[PDB]
């Protein structure tokens, strides 16, 4: 099914200068019963990031079993708890700080990544869809459209079935979308089961860093302002879309309207959306969602409420 609301959780492509890394030092994954709390709040879709250099040590060459297995129990326990899962390949356009269609890495290596993959996990009943690319940006803008096209040619070969999720140049920006998505228009999926994902933050800079609080002539409509360039270019081009990336802080109400406003928005809008960040290992990060002694999330009871009002069959615009 298609739900409106789920969740990020974030933490196996943590910490990404330490490679290959060591599990529960440098990088995490939900340890056992982590999906019960999100289970019983009703939460039953996960995007879920995962670092290349980790999957694949080695351009062309076998995934890693280690941290690949990890990614298996991690499916088996988002199964055991009724949850569906996005897998998220969460890496700029770039593997080992080199762009998606440089000498160093041809397309052909990334399209090598996403048939892995797809190999191992289409037969998942817990796999839900491919965020194939997080945030392609700088340099990587212009080849983009390129490698795009042969990660979904690299899944489809594997799995004609489930979406890809395509992110789009500059940090997948969805007030700027119209900018540069029109060069998206060249992909093909023979599946016909593309949906385009974009991301949203609602502070100065869009960055996510919330450094200021929402000051003075905040405007509640923030979060709808910035996401209309990219639900109105859906609608112009007969498109389906998706936001993978959106957080708050929890210390101003102000936050919380404008979340709100933005969720009736693409709740009219049957647009999906996977709130940033729930994860085991955020600590003190001001967007985390996990539970913590000593916080309180308001933005739970958010998505609960607009998990009940999902009434969405597939991915929107209209
Ligand atoms: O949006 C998350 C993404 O933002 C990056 O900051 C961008 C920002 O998105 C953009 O709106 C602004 O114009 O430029 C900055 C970059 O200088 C940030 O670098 C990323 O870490 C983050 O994932």
């Amino acid at each position: 099914s298609v739900d409106l609301i789920g969740i990020n959780v974030a933490g196996a492509e943590f910490t990404g200068g330490k490679l290959p890394g060591k599990h529960g030092t440098h990088y995490f994954f939900p340890p056992e019963g982590y999906f019960e709390y999100w289970s019983e709040q009703g939460i039953h879709t996960v995007r879920f990031p995962l670092k290349w250099e980790r999957l694949q040590p080695s351009l062309n060459a076998e995934l890693d079993d280690v941290y690949a297995s990890l990614v298996d129990d991690m499916l088996d326990q988002a199964k055991e708890n009724d949850i569906k899962v996005i897998l998220d390949v969460h890496n700029y356009a770039r593997y080992r700080k080199k762009v998606i269609g440089t000498e160093d890495v041809p397309v052909s290596a990334y399209q090598d990544l996403m048939e892995r993959i797809a190999k191992r996990w289409q037969g998942h009943d817990a796999l839900f869809a491919y965020d194939i690319m997080n945030e392609p940006y700088g340099s990587a803008d212009k080849l983009w459209p390129a490698a795009a096209q042969a990660g979904i040619d690299g899944v489809r070969k594997y799995d004609k079935k489930r979406p890809l999720l395509i992110e789009g140049a500059s940090w997948s920006s969805a007030a700027r979308w119209p900018r540069y998505a029109d060069e998206l228009l060249k992909l093909k999926d023979p599946a016909d089961n593309m949906v385009f994902s974009a991301h949203v933050f609602i502070d100065e800079d869009a960055s996510g860093s919330y450094k200021k609080g929402p000051g003075k002539d905040f405007e509640p409509m923030i979060g709808v302002k910035r996401v209309e360039p990219f639900v109105n270019w859906l609608k112009e081009h007969g498109k389906k879309g998706h936001i993978g990336e959106f957080g708050i802080p929890n210390d101003d109400e102000r936050w919380l309207d404008a979340m709100d406003k933005l969720l009736a928005y693409l709740n009219e809008n049957c647009i999906p959306i996977n709130y940033w960040a729930a994860g085991p290992s955020w600590g003190n990060y001001k967007l985390s969602i996990e539970p913590k002694d000593g916080e309180k999330r308001p933005q739970v009871a958010l998505l609960k409420k607009y998990a009940a009002k999902d009434n969405c069959s597939d991915f929107g615009p209209a």
